[PDB]
């Protein structure tokens, strides 16, 4: 068995067939199991990233509110994603160009080699020859910092500078106007001070800030989100016609009002 | 480490300083661990039925949404809950009975005894001496008695699920009248789920469906709701919401209560 231990012991554990993979690279260490009834998983320094066999329900969530809040959005950036299924679900919809900047190169070999839940993505990024998607190998952080004018940012990092104020200045300053910045936020549960601290740090700069969470397959369940808007956009309307043109099983589009579940005294506290 | 191992090898786990209870009653294994960081957890037969430090996030999405959906339920049955959470959660509100109806006696005496999250009540009520509360123990089925506004199964997983028991249980309901029951994991027990939302379909004249991330399960779970008469369950009483107190669910975004995965959802409809 696998198993990713959180604060005050609670665990998420995964029946094995067969650990496959590791090596610690520059920045982590990267872990690849077989799982018996998930598909393979994916793990950073021993927390799960995804299992191949319920991606969807952690990729769909981060990517298409933010997407179908949007009026038009063109032009999109990717923090993080090694994996490649944010931008795999960012190119569901009709965007002009979307950039992945990713600090780890060995997440990016590992998962074309050994996940492939990008379906040929990756490699196409890495050889240069994609219409629509551009890797850049760097530090997030530093990127948005020296780069900008983008409809959508999508941060799809690791566990928690992507979570300071700071950071958020620079991410307000690069959004188009109208713009929004989405980020997964941590366990719900387990991880609610940080959850908590980081819609603090995003209230000081975007024009509206909203909180979600999904039952994401795989993490402490359910998982939070967080979203910055700069300019006018009313997050809990989505473009309808545009959704029933999404090949979905896990967000509810129809249902996006629902999106919106969070226990009570999560809700109060940042109120 | 206790595990709960759930099908496909998912498994809800917890770190443990000692279990120190486990005795076989005539219906099932109770046992008591110690956990870590989560207060003590009871299990029946290896299946989590709650941790101390978090069972508001079962005990609240299975009672209030119901009690809150109803316009005036004075009478609620509780079939199970040896625990005695349920039965506290409907007493927030000013019914003039609640009858709790549990067939293990012995989950009743290690919850008052290693549990407490009763307050007092089981005790009240093994002693007849609680003014609202009584306590009857036998087979929820079985249980001959009628005339109830809600009715509340908080047993074990997916005959409580059986066409059968949901004729029983609309007979048994006022008009206007209202069902509710835990129906397991949204993700690992869904057959389960969907078929028992089709047994209901086919009793009660409407029947809906909700999730909530219940701390203990394999997260999220799943209710079902049968309505006889005239309940909207996509509605609640504000007022009387905002006199309780909750932690985990929240009667003021009620729309969201009803969260489902897409694909669960469409076999549902």
């Amino acid at each position: 068995a696998f198993i990713e231990w959180y604060p005050r012991g609670y665990g998420v554990a995964f029946k094995i067939k067969k650990k496959i993979y590791e090596k610690l690279s520059k920045y982590q260490k990267i872990e690849v199991y077989e799982t018996e009834g998930f598909g393979r998983l994916l793990a950073l320094d021993g927390t799960v990233q995804l299992v191949t066999l319920g991606e969807r329900s952690y990729h769909e969530p981060l990517v298409h509110p933010a997407m179908l809040a949007h009026p038009k959005p063109k032009r999109v950036l990717v923090i993080g994603g090694g994996d490649g299924g944010t931008v795999r679900e960012v190119l569901q919809h009709d965007v002009d160009e979307v950039i992945m900047v990713e600090i780890d190169e060995d997440v990016i070999m590992v998962s074309k080699d050994l996940i492939k839940i990008d379906n040929g993505l990756l490699e196409a990024m890495l050889n240069g020859k994609h219409e629509k998607a551009k890797l850049t190998i760097g530090d997030g952080f530093e990127f948005i910092k020296n780069n900008r004018g983008f409809d959508v940012i999508i941060a799809d990092s690791t566990d928690p500078v992507l979570f300071s104020e700071e950071f958020y200045r620079y991410v307000y300053d690069a959004l188009n106007n109208p713009g929004i910045y989405v980020t997964q936020a941590g366990s719900v549960y387990l991880f609610t001070d940080e959850l908590i601290s980081a819609y603090k740090e995003m209230k000081k700069v975007f024009d509206r800030v909203y909180y979600y969470s999904f039952p994401v397959i795989g993490y402490a369940s359910p998982w939070a989100f967080l979203v910055g808007v700069k300019g006018d956009i009313d997050f809990t309307k989505i473009d309808r016609e545009r959704a029933k043109k999404l090949q979905l099983e896990y967000y509810d589009p129809l249902m996006h009002e629902t999106l919106f579940q969070m226990p009570k005294y999560i809700r109060e506290t940042l109120q």
